[PDB]
């Protein structure tokens, strides 16, 4: 019974547990490169992806993101025709990159075919639990039919799950169980891995195969994004930080003379029903209207450039490979 | 001086200290089995027991629990005759399982004979301190007279105490010193053991004998329940989470339009008064009314099923044996 | 430079860091013994001492404490005649034990002589910093003149300081730098030792010589007292928990229809001036009126009896020698 | 892959993490020496420097500091001619010590020549990132032209950076990346080092060369200052604690009867605007007016004297070399 003895051995770190250590630098924030290659046909100018959620990304959001040099994932809480047309809407807007989310269902192959005929640039096969035979089988199935299509699969949190996805044929792994700002998985199911540990463990494995990972969830400030990249992610995915912006879908409601938008987990009661007996693992809330996406992105990327300047990272490869962290106690959060 | 040198060596974890790690799964939440076997004559469809507290479980609660696949323990803050008819009332509802609390007093044997006569399915011999000669001796005496009766004995929080209860004749051990929501033991006495550490330590001992443990107390969320089962408990006992439901004893009070219900420790001033020099070790508060028990159980089991889904646990045995935790700092509890 | 390398090696625990582990018990709370022998002529029925502070202990408080089986220390913020008469007042109240505080000053010997002529039962030579040549010299001086007098010296926090006091001739060591509820030493001077660590370290050393220690400061609940005893103290000293009671000196003022009493550190601005260029290391505040001392004591002792019942301690010697602690994280404070 | 494996090994402590341990003392607080020598031509009576920030130090502040036995750094958010007359104003007040901030720009040498001409006692070459080729090269060039001028260079937070600044010619190193009260670096960039760990790491390197360090930032209480000196700094620099005093630049604002003063990071939007594409790394707030500098210094030095009293430190060298800390948990910060 080795599993009995190992039950409490693992330790995990999240964003707040840690800081990046400054090192010798020859490169100003304005002159560092923030480009990343997820694959030969998916090269991003900035390492940011907007979440495939129904209160985050439709055509308008994905267009704005692609123009900033990033990528948007069109969500799956709409019919096949609606999504294929959302993708097409982005592609016709001047050779912009776009991705699209698909559930591991019977109709997945149908949906994917329409998305591919619409010339999608990457499909996202993500469930709440990526380390499942369902996901593995679907990825194998899609890979066999579409040898050249970019497949992002997730979400996972372990090296073991990362290996299973890579061998099933995914060329990008999305990492994150439990860190979402709208996520209640930790409270409902008692399940999760602190996000910095998950990213580093998954990346350790992925690097062996030259596969990139996406850090998905829990990024609350630009500094967290720099941390997530330095822990080994090629790119980060944001929900909450993008939900307040003009280009995100949803009405801008006014309560108390303050403009707000609705942001909700895809595992919330409302979302789960638009996606048609599980217990909800997400909540529904309001975020402040942030204005146009461009302002949020320039602030994020600016945070990252400053981070890279301190680390002496000329490019993101250096950051992933060489940046060092120092660990602090909870009292170390107050000092900041 | 060996004991002097080891005073501060031990470390313990509570629920908020850890998360379960996802693992290879091929079983959906709806497909998983949540059945649990405590003995060959006490088999539960869901791993949930309602606390034997005078504001949590009487016959109505025990009936609603048995129907959902769990078990209620009829509290002992009432006469022998009152307790025996409560038990018989539950059994009247069509062979439902029911348990009954018994204190450790010279009274105890009389009460138990009445509960056996009324067909209890299990007796709970529990005191604040399970690792005491009094409790040991009473279990010995009860086992001698009733070879086949299910005896649950607690509360304990160490392997050493678990072993003692098992050797006396308890076939189920109840674990938890200090974790309860209404418990002031750790403030008044300075005594307690972090509940995941206690469950795991007692499980480690009890497994050697094939004896199940109950994780008793401290469970606020359904995730905490999944953590308790994964740390080695067969089943959990809840007071707080059940106290506001319609089936629990007690009047629904209305303050400022809001329906409340009173919940108190059995070591509170009020409870100790009803059950008759010790300083109180429990408080008395109000919890929100929550409607029918069924709605509360369904969310709990749902949370558990999601948990087993992420773990690949096709049943509770896999969960106890295989699930792995990861530990985090307090700053990691904020996400 | 060994001291450079060792600068950050020590770890310390306070009350909240820890819990007592239940063990096999044959003894009910009502039948355990809480008596302690500090010396052949100073035997206490309950292990409690009230602080020698000007808002805590005068004759009335020391009388009430002695009758409960404990001990009160008459404070030194009064003239010699006033204190000698305060002591006498206690002794004439029917053979009650009493102690008296003295500062390490030139006039210390004068004050002590009057206290001894008044038949004091123990003098307390405590300063803010007991590990000082001033305190050592005074203790030697008093021991040489009064071979039989009980001398409690403090306050100290290390094994080294405990050894220095014991060898200078103190027969009881009072432990505590920084844990006081009214103490700002930690914020003003950056100086302190977490109280459980200090008690255990000091006791480890004192046991070698058969000398008892007093845990002084930081006890906020009865459980902390059980912890302090289990960490090796013979007895505990309380300030704040006794300052609200009827027998404590000071006016009972009413603000908002609520009765309050004034409690202040002896290093506070107000106290330091009644004791006649240092920076204040204590504050001044209000505590709720608690009624008669008897109620507070019965609650404290009750907490301790319950603690002993859980530990299976028939007497305090067992608790000191055998009780085991388990350490918890800060999240472990919430569970309680 | 060695760097990959060591990503998470390092641990760091801040002020709230530790306390100083009392030790054998025979020296009273009034008897202790708080004098500190930075170089043979910059000797301070008290180990305190006011920050070179446009809401902390101009000539009035620098004069009041020099009189108390410390030093002020004239900030650089003003023209060369303005800075040189500020410096000359302080020197006019009877040979008081004064320092001046200089940015790392092509401008820098011109400004420094004007400051040298005005008789500065020390120049502070400091940027957000001290461990940069730009800063190294500028110190090299300044040392070459001015062999005997005191050069303070920062900010840094590693032994490696400390060594680099020393080899370039800095004779004093300023330490602190992220600890400041108005600093948002750790949130915007994710970058920083816990201030006691940084000071100690840089001290460890600098001692090998007999070079002093300044602990810059994060000091809220006088105890924090004692901790910084004991972790190996010769002296501390304060912004926050000095910003509300009468001598600091800035108008006293009155809101709801309460006198406030504005305090902002030099990397705030407002400061960056006055000092002329980077994202802001500092905030702008108000601190309470605190009256004369003298009252603030007296409490600080008093706190320090008590600290050295408990430590047995008859002087600052003993404190750096001998004082021992003890580490505590966050629950131990609550007492
Ligand atoms: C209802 C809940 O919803 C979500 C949870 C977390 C992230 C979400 C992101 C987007 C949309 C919904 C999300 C859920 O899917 N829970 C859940 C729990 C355990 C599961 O285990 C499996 C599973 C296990 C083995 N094979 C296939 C699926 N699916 C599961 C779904
Ligand atoms: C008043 C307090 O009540 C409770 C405390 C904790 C959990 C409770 C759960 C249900 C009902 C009451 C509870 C108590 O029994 N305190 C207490 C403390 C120490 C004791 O030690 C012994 C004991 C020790 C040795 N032999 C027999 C009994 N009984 C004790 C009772
Ligand atoms: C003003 C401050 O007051 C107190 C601090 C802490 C506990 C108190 C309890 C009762 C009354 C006053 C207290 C103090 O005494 N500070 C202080 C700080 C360092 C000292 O170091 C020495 C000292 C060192 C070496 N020899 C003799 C005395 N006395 C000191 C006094
Ligand atoms: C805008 C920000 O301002 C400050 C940040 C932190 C401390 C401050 C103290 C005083 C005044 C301004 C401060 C900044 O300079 N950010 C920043 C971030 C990274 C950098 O990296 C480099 C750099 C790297 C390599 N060579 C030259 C410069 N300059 C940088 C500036
Ligand atoms: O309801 C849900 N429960 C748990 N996680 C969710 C849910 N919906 C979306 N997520 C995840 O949370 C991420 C967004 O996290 P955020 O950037 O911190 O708001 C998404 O990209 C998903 O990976
Ligand atoms: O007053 C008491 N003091 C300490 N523990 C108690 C008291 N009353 C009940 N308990 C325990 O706490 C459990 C319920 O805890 P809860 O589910 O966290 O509210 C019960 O099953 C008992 O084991
Ligand atoms: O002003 C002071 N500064 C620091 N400690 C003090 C001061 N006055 C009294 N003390 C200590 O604090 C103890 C009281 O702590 P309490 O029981 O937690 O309130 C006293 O017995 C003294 O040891
Ligand atoms: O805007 C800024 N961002 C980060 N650090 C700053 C900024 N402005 C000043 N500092 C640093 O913070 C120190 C003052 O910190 P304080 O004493 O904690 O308020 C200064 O001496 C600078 O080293």
């Amino acid at each position: 019974n080795a599993m009995w003895e190992s039950k409490f051995v693992k330790e995990g770190l999240t964003f707040d547990d840690v800081l990046l250590v400054p090192a010798k630098s020859d490169v100003l924030p304005r002159e560092v490169s923030v480009k990343t290659v997820l694959s030969e046909s998916l090269q991003l100018n900035i390492p940011l992806i907007s979440a495939g959620m129904d209160t985050v990304t439709e055509a308008d959001m994905a267009i704005a993101m692609a123009r900033q040099g990033g990528l948007g994932i069109i969500h799956k809480n709409m019919s096949i025709e609606q999504q294929a047309e959302q993708v097409d809407k982005v592609k016709r807007s001047g050779g912009l990159l776009v991705g699209a989310a698909v559930g591991v269902t019977a109709d997945a192959m149908t949906r994917i075919d329409a998305l591919v005929k619409a010339s999608v640039d990457a499909i996202v096969l993500d469930t709440a639990h990526g380390h499942s035979q369902g996901v593995i089988d679907k990825v194998k199935e899609v890979r066999a039919k579409y040898p050249s299509l970019n497949i992002i699969a997730g979400n996972v949190a372990t090296a073991e799950a990362t290996k299973a996805l890579i061998e099933a044929g995914a060329n990008v792994v999305k990492v994150g169980i439990g860190p979402g700002s709208i996520c209640t998985t930790r409270v409902v199911a008692g399940v999760g891995v602190p996000q910095l540990t998950a990213v580093y463990d998954c990346a350790t494995e992925a690097r062996k195969h030259g596969i990139p990972v996406i850090a998905d969830g829990g990024i609350k400030y630009s500094g967290d994004m720099v941390k997530a990249l330095a822990a080994g992610a090629h790119v980060v995915m944001l929900g909450s930080m993008f939900a307040g912006v003009a280009e995100s879908p949803g009405e801008t409601e006014i309560y108390q003379g303050r403009q707000f938008k609705v942001y909700r987990g895809m595992g919330s009661v409302g979302a789960m029903e638009k996606g048609s007996k599980l217990v909800p693992e997400g909540i529904e809330g309001r975020v402040p209207y942030k204005g146009p996406l461009a302002d949020t992105v320039h602030q994020l990327v600016g945070g990252l450039r400053a981070g890279m300047g301190y680390c002496g990272a000329q490019d993101l490869e250096f950051l992933r490979e060489n940046a060092q962290f120092i660990r602090m106690s909870g009292a170390g959060l107050l000092e900041s």
